């Protein structure tokens, strides 16, 4: 059988910086000791692990709120290395070559989109999340990063962006008409303001209920890779998915996407052929119990399968195995 | 921005003489208990708690079978004591003032619906329950009160009812063509016998599997509030919604309505204008494991926060924020 | 009222030996020790209770692998003691009479369907699971007898079975064309390749969430039973329903069927008329959780109780009950 893609690039990045639950620094470590990479090899692609982003994580001395921002040159120093180091493996892919990026919570996003882009510059984002995390600083009610990580991407938000020189290489490379949100559900007010405001294109579980997943995703696609010209980079928090499918995880809000209507974004998004980057947010192993940590797992594996080109219709065998050959007497053989 | 409600009322009833099992009197307590009343005030609405209704409690002497009903005087003297409250409370909401009542057993119902009518004669009702709640005395199996609440209140019922002096007082204030059920799949054959008989509209969880709760909505306001003009008694059960998702409830039934589900029968029953009481019923925090109450307690809040008019497509701020108003350099300005 | 099926007998096939977990032959006990014959009796069906078949199980001596298979001979001996027993049953039930059968492991199906299509050779099958079970002896990973049932039984397929002397009984009665699968989500390369080289008409949660499921079943229907001419076997594996309602199941996969939709499934293939054999597999009282273990009973016992003819919209009772003839006064009655 044929593939959409063949081999992939695999990385982690342990953010833990970007709110203040312990433990999403152990997301990829989750998916590494799972079944993964096993399953991905068994369906014909070659898989190669790049190994850890380390974060830079600064004392509380080094790094003082600033904007009531918290840990935001830690931010700021991170994204940066991740930015270089995503750029660098985007650019020896240039079938192309997705890279899988498990987190680490979302404030990792700023940083993968900016190296992202650097690569390729063209490119369109489809953030499927619980939450907008396009809270500009003074906005936000938490101090958060990862409830902000698009704001500083996106050029119509930079009027209400405050001015940091340790944010000056972190260069807004979005236009609000280049991203398109599935699975909200619980916007700040701001964020309602902003995603209105400037247009981007948003489909919350209020339109996934009233149109279905199917016409949500086509809608998506639809308004902001149209002919399927741009490179996707898609951006997945697992709190998309609903509570009783991914418990652990930082900030649990009720009534999301089931695992299926996960599995159809990514699967629909994979046959696009424009999957460039895919990235998995916000597991955090240290959440819930040990079933719980199980069943997140196994939902962020079948979601990350789905991405790679996984057909839950089945994939056709690379050999077929025949009777005779091993000097075996069929049923119907002997027959005669 | 607008809303269709700007304040309402907050009532606890904790009835639980209309089933055996302990703990439905914790129901509004488990409300008040959580981000409740928070969420609501962050959303624009103010929100009175009017404290809660005492029920009567009689003793095992005082209050002997009648008619084969466990706690029939506990009911008769709490429906009228509920009735009178109710419509004080409605009559000086007279932009509607929507009560919300946590219950409590359903057997509530009867006095709430009586009060409420006395205020607004003209009202219909829609019953989200997994039950009926409507049998007669004579046909009732377990003489529970919470599961005949509506036969009391039904004109066309009224020769199947056993007379007694101390319910003279409950008249019968709606008409079969008033009601309509969404949810049902637990129906006792003489329930199926009396609302197929005099024709009251109901969607089961076969129509909402065939029809989609799109389509049931629609279908359940046409049936008994054609043009909005009628106020709305929304009674919502708890173990309407899915075990899986409200499992604290003294009698589950697999195969319920999903969250959304629920939330949308809200969403679409807010948005009429016409939403003059909603009740919850049959919350018991004594049931389940820890995080059972906690589901079922985070559903409760999802299912009433819709009914006022929460909006999961976000809501915009009551000011907006301006980042030169405090004396500080945005990055589009330092770009200059 | 009337019923479609007014008699059914019920049988249970403890068989364990198709899979390596224990506990599966405690299926049977785990619903006759539910509510479901008296359920099953409150909606007027005289259900017989069988008993159960005795498996064949030989020890290791006695029993060697043979083409990877493991315990063959005990699979054999027990195919043929199964296909005995069910022919025996469906010929004393020539309204028909279904027989609902209960596991055990789904390898007693080679056995049912066998025993079936001697009473009814002109049946078609309807498969439902997560798995195909389709597995030729050589194709195996597993050598599992449980994931191989049907590949015996299909005429297309007896090329790729080697000959045993001890299976020479098991006549291959079925053509690929009287086969459909709802609900797979996990085939095994070698099972997707000789599922579409025959032909067989399946439907995957894929097409379960593009069609949805009112749709799949019409056509699953459409593709084995025209003209609703066939008798029907239905094969159902617990594992199809999701983890979350069916967790005690030996190999459980995420993003399976609703409760709902399973119900519907067989709502439908009750509602033809022509449900001649129902067979619930792979229930497994020994995994899980106390809670897990009753979810899964539940979800069984509704899923039965639907197949039987059971309605979500509610039954009219047998006789109506009417307050006069107990010589007791109605409010009606009393207000003149
Ligand atoms: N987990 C998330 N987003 O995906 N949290 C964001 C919460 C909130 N919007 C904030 O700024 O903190
Ligand atoms: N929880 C409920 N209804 O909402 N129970 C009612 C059960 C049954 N119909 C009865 O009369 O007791
Ligand atoms: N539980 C099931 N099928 O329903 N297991 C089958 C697993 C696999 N296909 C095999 O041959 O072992
Ligand atoms: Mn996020
Ligand atoms: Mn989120
Ligand atoms: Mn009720
Ligand atoms: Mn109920
Ligand atoms: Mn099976
Ligand atoms: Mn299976």
């Amino acid at each position: 059988p044929k593939l959409l893609y063949t081999s992939a690039n695999f990385l982690g990045i342990p953010t833990n910086r970007g709110q203040p639950k312990i433990g999403t620094y152990q997301g990829p470590e989750l998916i590494r000791k799972s079944n993964f990479f096993q399953l991905v090899a068994e369906d014909g692609i070659q898989l190669t692990d790049c190994g850890d982003i380390i974060p830079v994580e600064l004392n509380e001395a080094e790094d003082p709120q600033r904007f009531g921002m918290k840990w935001s040159r830690s931010f700021s120093l991170t994204t940066l290395r991740i930015a270089e180091r995503v750029e660098e493996l985007m650019k020896q892919s240039n079938k192309s070559t997705p890279l899988v990026i498990v987190g680490g919570d979302h404030s990792m996003a700023t940083g993968t989109i900016l190296g992202h882009a650097e690569a390729k510059p063209d490119l369109c984002v489809l953030w499927i999340d619980a939450h907008g995390d396009i809270n500009t600083p003074l906005n936000s009610a938490s101090g958060n990063m990862h409830g902000m990580p698009l704001s500083f991407l996106v050029k119509e938000l930079q009027d209400q962006i405050p001015w940091l020189d340790d944010f000056e290489g972190i260069k807004p490379c979005l236009n609000a008409s280049n991203i398109a949100y599935i699975g909200l559900r619980d916007l700040d007010a701001h964020e309602t303001h902003d995603i209105r405001k400037h247009g981007i294109a948003y489909f919350t579980m209020l339109d996934v209920d009233r149109m279905g997943i199917e016409a949500v995703i086509k809608e998506a696609l639809l308004a902001v890779n149209p002919r399927l010209e741009k490179a996707i980079h898609l951006s997945f928090d697992i709190d998309a998915l609903d509570p009783l499918v991914a418990p652990s995880t930082g900030t649990a809000v009720p009534g999301g996407l089931t695992l299926r209507e996960g599995l159809r974004i990514c699967e629909e998004v994979s046959a696009t052929g424009k999957l460039s980057v895919v990235e998995l947010a916000e597991l955090n192993p240290l959440l819930g119990s040990q079933e719980d940590v199980l069943k997140t797992q196994s939902s962020a594996v079948h979601i990350l399968r789905a991405c790679l080109g996984h057909c839950r219709s089945g994939h056709l065998p690379f050999k077929v195995r025949n009777l005779t050959d091993q000097g075996i007497m069929s049923r119907a053989a002997h027959m005669q």
